[PDB]
């Protein structure tokens, strides 16, 4: 199971098979399920080595069809514009001629001008905050991480036992637990695969539910942009929250920080809830 | 030009040329350019009419070509994805066999859930707020519409003779200046054409510039997630802003509502702008 952040860096570590096309690989998942984070970051870094040196900046994606994590999944990358500042690419993600996952992502070259954001908010600090594990203790019975993470507000399992479903606000303090490689796309990939990790997180507690149930989930897209590189040698402040929900379809909207204050990348995606 | 609302609505008529091939035009523009808010329409009428009888729910594109207003487009639409649930079909926006535009879209069925959103902003109403052709008129020496539009903060132009450039957000209070066709797929793309038309302002304004330059700016792409219908009978408040703006682009998020209350959609597009 995906335990260590070298873990992480190995999905990221992809077998090119042709000229644009590429194989990925994980360990295997108790429901053998692809987890999003994983299909977004080894795609941006296939879309990425097509387009060798230039920075990500964003990256569109839809889910079609879930992942087997028994089976390696090949990426195919499509050049729809080579331009000086910008260039795109088209991302499909198959496992035996089944498309899971349809993409568009976007880089560009490095540029000085305006560079302004909106202030991190105003929370408590890391070390304030209690950690993910010890927080679902007491439903250990009912069940190593890449990434420690200290949870300002109840995760799901937890507040699934408030008399109430909380507000659809999740606050989360995130360090990786040992060294990301010093490599502008390995570092974007990191940041993609954190993006999508936990973002749902708000609106299953809306929703009354976790991410093993009761009622169960699939993303149906997922988006990323990336302003600033991620310091993933201190703590990441990585603000959630649900404008809304109807339908079945929860939309969840993540900004990633870094505790200097640095505003890394705003995320957003939507999860659709079986009925 | 397009300057009424059946002009809007006529822009979604496209004609089909084949099963799942498109053709969409427009009047020419001064500088020969095709907005974008007009491309994003008329795709997701594409996809709609290979969808039939589900409801947009999502739209995701990238702009990598700016298009010749003297042509029409063609859509070639690719079904990716159908079934009991959601419905997924691929946009490509063509001129002559030059890619303008790709897009995904998604398409749902109706289901009653869990319908919860965040509590519309506390503005000012529509009739506190200026007429932005009023607002504007000290400059006409520097230059009708199909919305009223009523800036609660000022507009790019505006903004510009300020000392201190204001935060970047934009509320616009908007009334459709006509009736809007009764059906759900027109109903989405004319959200869809008002979720792309006005949210860069927001960055124009922190990077000294507005929509005629000195600046110029273009749309690197867009997403909207479309939750409710829009109620075009009355007001409807697009609150935008900018969280952040680096490496000459910007990101603009908003968040359309109908006056009563209902969050409409939410649609969030990425800017750059050409060098300084
Ligand atoms: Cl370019
Ligand atoms: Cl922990």
């Amino acid at each position: 199971m995906i335990s260590t952040l070298e873990d992480v860096l190995s999905l990221l570590d992809l077998q090119q098979i042709d000229d644009a096309a590429f194989v990925g690989t994980q360990p295997d998942t108790p429901n053998h399920h692809i987890i999003g984070s994983q299909v977004a970051a080894q795609a941006l870094m296939a879309a990425g080595r097509t387009t060798p040196g230039r920075l990500a900046h964003s990256m569109h994606m839809y889910f079609l069809r879930r992942g087997d994590a028994r089976q390696p999944i090949q990426y195919d990358v499509t050049p729809l514009r080579d331009g000086g500042t910008i260039s795109s690419r088209r991302v499909t993600a198959s496992q035996s001629g089944v498309v899971l996952f349809e993409a568009l992502a976007s880089f560009t070259i490095i540029a000085d001008d305006v560079d302004w954001q909106q202030r991190m908010p105003d929370v408590a600090g890391p070390s304030a905050v209690h950690g993910l594990e010890d927080l679902l203790a007491p439903y250990a019975e009912e069940f190593q991480r890449p990434f420690t993470m200290r949870y300002l507000d109840a995760p799901p399992r937890v507040a699934l036992d408030l008399s109430d479903p909380p507000p659809p606000r999740l606050r989360i303090w995130l360090r990786a637990n040992g060294e990301v490689t010093d490599d502008p796309l390995v570092n974007s990939c990191v940041v993609a695969y954190l993006s999508a990790l936990t973002l749902l997180e708000c609106v299953m507690t809306t929703m009354r539910t976790t991410p093993v149930g009761p009622r169960l989930s699939a993303l149906v897209d997922h988006t990323i942009w990336f302003h600033r590189a991620a310091d993933f040698t201190d703590w990441l402040l990585f603000d959630q929250f649900s404008p809304s929900i109807v339908g079945r379809r929860g939309l969840a909207t993540g900004t990633l920080y870094n505790r200097s204050g640095e505003l890394v990348c705003i995320a957003t995606q939507e999860g659709y809830f079986a009925e």
